[PDB]
């Protein structure tokens, strides 16, 4: 675990403001240079000052929310500002700790608050926290926060997603400035705060960052909880675990210990149980004798007791056998890109059940912090990703890349190992790994995360060759992609069953372990209809579809555990021939209505789930 | 103005906490009466525990959020719950005043927080508050807000918008309990809460509601404010006004005054001036001897300078013609219904901007607070209704809906009389004003506005045949709704020119005023083109379009002072052989993307901005 | 031989069902025009779908009876025009005998093609009127003293009671569109609505009927879950509701069904017509829609029992 700890922010003694929502001043810097965004330092003056400004919503890309194409397609450094009006109470109390939040930058955020750079973070689709409670209380009077952020360019071959820019000096084609930024992965790096935004307090000797690992003991389950505490040196921390309300069910005392809850009550996945995600709720209670007397924090961490183990052919949760019968989701959507909303997550995960989808993929990098919703009743298990994607040139594969993806593999693991939901990880997607170099990288990343956190499997999908990929001795459970009638033998849905059935036989004869389909579909377009199923229609769709199921289901009930369809909605991918509008590779429209193939897809993953 | 006030919250020396966004627990009551809800009295014990809840966002519609059909076309009680956290201040220093408030409801809301009944209000599409601190202090520890809110059905005879419900005894279809809801307007009627829903506080002694009224006298302007306080007997209240930042540009002293600012800069609109909506900000701070001493509050209020008078032929803001080429709009888009959202206001703005119209009707109904955004440098003109919707049947105009009407028109009053962008009202849209008992109610409902505010002209507008129309001698300025080629005449575009020129003449000669062409348009589908325009087709909508503004440039500069296409967007309607999933009757998609249409308008609205 | 009881449709003895489609003569371009190339790939789609039955619908075709009888075997209701028969105008002696003279005219052309099972004189005309009960009544008449081969019909769209030509025809046949043109969107409606259609007009006229018209308008990228309008889903639900019922009066006294249209094809403008009538199951350019696919399970299940 790095240094340092999190927790999402839930108030209770101890609360959180919010600016997570509102309209904001913004500013893309550009005509050359880094430009002037640090050589006139902005940040040392509300950027109206500095020139013209402009709204922008949070959370949001602000990729769409305009009508220029250069702000649509920019690389570079972006500004957000805001002004907040803090409490009386907040700054003067000495006893609150204010810390400011983001959910989520892009591959470089530099926060200005605290009369000053107060926080810088490197990519990743993860949070980070600053101060402690210094809110300029030296010398300032009408406590107003002035907050300032600076964001960068789509990618580069040291961060993650990896990227490439590159100049054409004029060649008689490409004006006299011209770079191009090159990627590798399918999907329109989309850019601004898209998450969370919320200034929140804690006392001084706060809970800094708890963690608990369960299992099952015949009687009942038993939760085993950590602690870390920030400050003081006299403190006391005693835990109790409330069932589905608050029927107190156990009691802990320490930084550290036990709690064998009795009378059980297991955390089932949507598949399974009639009273499936059972969430049991951990009361962490510290009292302190600080500086001010002995001030007291409590957290309250949802605990879902559940295990996850496997073996040579089947995937085993709660000791049962368990088929993966989901899907490969994303985070886009009209108007807002990647930025949150309420709504459409819950319309989202109304569908998921309306299917009988009872997993995900949090394909390609980790997602807003919705991954409590897999938590509650919902029941939906979620195998999380970390941006390992076009990781294809042999260059991205350098050792500062490799000490990196060991970064966000941490931080990736902090943030989510304590929700019951997450059953795997995957440390990448789709990479060159039949290449030499890579496999290494993929054995030092995948032993990485194996440590850190012992609990459950970890994976990375491929579409490499058996025999050719260099990783695959190193995974705990396969994850294939192939695209037969796509991609390659152009409308031959006749071949489909063939070519896998043999994928199969060929992966496990080497490889002896459950192997997962995380990724088949066709490129389908609603109102394209062809009786004999030609291109992008929806009954070629529901062909390629039924020819899949069709091999999965000879070998589902041995070592095949488990099966994503593609996308679950369509989505923004970078502007190509192949792409039209973006990747209209999903049984669901990018605005959630479904497709011919959606009714299909629902018709098995719900017969299965009866079995 | 009623007994009561309203201004928007916005923090300072005295803030705003706000579930305005976030889950909530949710339940619909039904299989017969008004059923339970009620019986069993729900509000007095936590949703979950009455039956099977789950889970809402706020704001949004619930209509489309789920995927059962009895839950989007459901009439009846719905209710909501949330657990706040209470601030250990918020609950213990007797200064503060702690007011919930919602941005809007339905046509009932019934608030459950304060250990009780706290709050109830009828229809609207407006906000209420409730408490002043009372809360629940006595006999409680762990501030935990408890908040219920329940809301209604579709319509009623005296509700607005309005309906009729109407049950069908089995006459050989339709089952037992079948019952139907008939309205008569353009719309789905969303539920739910899709505004505000945000906790605050101020002082006991409070700067209750403000006021300001403005005009312009040669060397420069003058703001001329009304203060309201509540409670304490001993006070000051001092005002100033700063500038584009905050240059000290004026200073009042009591709790009414004047405030002449020299140098002058109006608020001019989108149109002329080349720096438009300019806001100076008016500082109401007030300080309260009370019981615990002498408490302050502050509120700062945008007052934007600019007079609207009108004329025989012409209207003229800021003293100088001014012509009306914009558009209708609505609150409306895929999954979200009619709640409110960020990313969507931002985008709806710069397409605004990009098609060159300077103004918008509040399409039947007050929007969510946005008006402010008007205001802002924007400078987008608004023309505010309030729902006079489907006043179609005669039986709609009896006197308790008389009543309700002037009520309705006091609240939309209240809260956007300080908008400088809004420079009309419209009191109704196409209702059955060819009735003799309708005009005498018309003349009513807009002497009575005249009467609260007599800043801006009145109006409602009309589909009614001139010397047919009775209440049109009771309007200030002409709005007109015509849909030639549409409607009748199907597919003539060789009419429509005829038709107009002629509607304007016979509606001017007798009655001696500006006319608005408020309503204009044809249903148009993306993707279908005909060469000979054709129905839903994108040419015949650029022929229609085309067409129409042939008719307006002949009278534009005359009597004929503005222009309103249509619909700005497609949007959801009730379910009708006539209506294609909705009305797609706008120049641009549900998801923002422009049509052929748009291009046209834009070039238009462009032309005339700049002669 | 074509009989017909007073319960069920009879070809060679052996009880038959329609479980076709209604047509028309409508192609991008040509409009009205023939051709070999639509032609062959309409009847392809009609031994597609399992359609073994067909309806000329409001006027008679052009070559493709030659087709019907050539190596199908695809029943067809043989139908003169007279379908816009909705104004009393429209109800003088001169034009009574006018209709009486196209019926010498068609039954003049086709007499011979095995096809043409029965003939229709009309399509959802003003029976509601006793002056057109009487009209009916002359042609009906007329039309069985040209061709005593097989029976004579008219097209209803009326209610039971208020039909004046009902009492004259051989077999009944029922236009209905429940959830479609009232009480819009109310799937949960069409199940009941239309057992009482059926148990009505028996427990009058006694004879077998056909259910000749149904379905729902679509603009064919739409979609939607709880269907909703011009939905291919919506399609999918009520088409389906209409099967769960005419499945109760089936192997009972209902002798076949037709689906609306084949395709889509071009109307005169109306705020109500897209770009022709949609409710055809094959886009204009013949193209299958969902539900395209759902009837013709239903067709090759039937034909299987
Ligand atoms: C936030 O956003 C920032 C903006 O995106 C981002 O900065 C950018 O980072 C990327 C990341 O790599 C940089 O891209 C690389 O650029 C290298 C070239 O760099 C040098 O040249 C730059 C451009 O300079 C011209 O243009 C400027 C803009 O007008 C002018 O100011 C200059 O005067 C100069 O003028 C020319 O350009 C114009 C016309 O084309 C015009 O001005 C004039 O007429 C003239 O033609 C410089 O900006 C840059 O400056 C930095 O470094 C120098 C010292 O090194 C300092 O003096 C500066 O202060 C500054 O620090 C450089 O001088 C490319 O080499 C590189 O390509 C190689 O690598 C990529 C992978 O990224 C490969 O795909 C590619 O094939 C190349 O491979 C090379 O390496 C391989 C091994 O891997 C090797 O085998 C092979 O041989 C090969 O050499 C890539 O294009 C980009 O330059 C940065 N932009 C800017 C504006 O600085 C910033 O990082 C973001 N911040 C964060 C934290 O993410
Ligand atoms: C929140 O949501 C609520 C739910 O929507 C909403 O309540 C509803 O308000 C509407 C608004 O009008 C009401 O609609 C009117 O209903 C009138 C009939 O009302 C009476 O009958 C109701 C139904 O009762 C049957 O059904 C119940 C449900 O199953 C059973 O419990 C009953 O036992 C009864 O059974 C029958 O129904 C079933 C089968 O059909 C089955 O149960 C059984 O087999 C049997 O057949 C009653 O619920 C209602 O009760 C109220 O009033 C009585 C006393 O009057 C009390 O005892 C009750 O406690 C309760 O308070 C009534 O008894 C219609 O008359 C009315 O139609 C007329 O008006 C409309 C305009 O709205 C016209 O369009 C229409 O043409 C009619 O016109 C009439 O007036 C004109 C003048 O304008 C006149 O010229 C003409 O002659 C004509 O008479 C309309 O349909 C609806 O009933 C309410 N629903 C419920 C469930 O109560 C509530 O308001 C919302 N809250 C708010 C604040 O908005």
């Amino acid at each position: 675990g790095l240094q340092g700890g999190m927790l999402y922010p839930q108030e209770s003694p101890s609360r959180e403001c919010k600016e997570l929502d509102g309209l904001w001043s913004f500013r893309a810097d550009f005509s050359d240079n880094r430009r002037r965004g640090f050589e006139e330092q902005w940040y040392r003056r509300p950027l109206w000052e500095s020139g013209p400004t402009v709204d922008m919503p949070v959370p949001s890309s602000f990729n769409d929310i305009s009508q220029d194409w250069r702000l649509r397609h920019f690389v570079g450094w972006v500004w957000y500002e805001r002004e907040v009006i803090l409490p009386e109470r907040w700054t003067q109390d000495l006893r609150t700790r204010v810390v400011l939040r983001i959910g989520s930058a892009h591959s470089y955020a530099i926060v200005w608050v605290n009369g000053v750079d107060t926080l810088e973070h490197e990519g990743g689709y993860l949070p980070f926290e600053a101060d402690i409670s210094n809110l300029v209380q030296v010398g300032p009077l009408p406590s107003r926060l002035r907050i300032t952020i600076a964001i960068n360019n789509t990618l580069t071959p040291t961060t993650l997603p990896p990227g490439t820019i590159q100049y054409l000096t004029d060649t008689s084609k490409y004006p006299k400035g011209y770079f191009v930024q090159n990627t590798y992965f399918d999907f329109f790096n989309y850019a601004g705060l898209q998450r969370s935004v919320l200034l929140y307090t804690t006392p001084t000797t706060y809970i800094d960052d708890i963690t608990v690992t369960t299992s099952v003991e015949q009687d009942s389950g038993l939760v085993n909880y950590q602690i870390s505490v920030k400050g003081s040196n006299l403190f006391k921390l005693e835990v109790r675990l409330l069932d589905a309300e608050n029927k107190v069910v156990a009691n802990g005392t320490g930084t550290q210990g036990q709690l064998k809850v009795p009378g059980v009550s297991l955390w089932w996945p949507y598949l399974m149980h009639e009273r499936p995600a059972y969430l049991y709720s951990l009361e962490v209670q510290l009292t302190a004798q600080t500086s001010l007397g002995p001030v007291s924090d409590f957290y309250t961490l949802p605990v879902g007791i559940r295990t996850v183990a496997v073996t040579k052919s089947q995937f085993l949760i709660n000791g049962k056998p368990f088929y993966f019968h989901g899907v490969n989701k994303h985070e886009d959507a009209d108007i807002r890109g990647k930025g949150f909303d309420w709504p459409l997550l819950v319309k989202d995960f109304n569908l998921l059940r309306w299917l009988g989808a009872n997993a995900f993929r949090t394909s390609h990098y980790p997602y807003a912090e919705e991954v409590m919703q897999m938590c509650d009743r919902y029941g939906i298990v979620v195998i999380d990703e970390c941006p390992g994607v076009g990781l294809a040139l042999p260059q991205f594969f350098n050792n500062v890349s490799l000490h990196h993806h060991m970064q966000v593999m941490e931080e990736v693991v902090r943030r989510d190992k304590n929700h019951p939901a997450v059953v795997m990880w995957s440390v990448a997607n789709e990479p060159a790994s039949h290449l030499e170099s890579a496999g290494y990288y993929l054995k030092m990343v995948i032993a990485h995360t194996k440590s850190l956190d012992p609990s459950r499997p970890v994976t990375f999908v491929s579409n490499s060759n058996y025999a050719a990929d260099k990783g695959a001795p190193y995974v705990d459970v396969i994850c294939l992609n192939s695209y037969y009638s796509w991609y390659h033998d152009y409308g031959h849905l006749e071949l489909i069953q063939l070519q896998l059935a043999t994928q199969f036989e060929n992966w496990y004869k080497k490889y002896q372990k459950p192997i997962i389909q995380s990724e088949y579909g066709a490129e389908t377009i609603a109102g394209f209809h062809q009786d004999p199923p030609l291109m992008f229609t929806e009954e070629y769709q529901k062909s390629l579809l039924e020819q899949y199921h069709l091999g999965l289901d000879q070998k589902r009930r041995k070592y095949v555990v488990g099966e994503l369809i593609w996308n679950f909605a369509d989505f923004m991918t970078e502007q190509s021939p192949t792409r039209v509008l973006g990747n209209k590779k999903g049984i669901f429209t990018r605005q959630r209505q479904p497709k011919s193939a959606a009714f299909l897809l629902r018709e098995r993953y719900w017969k299965i789930a009866n079995e």
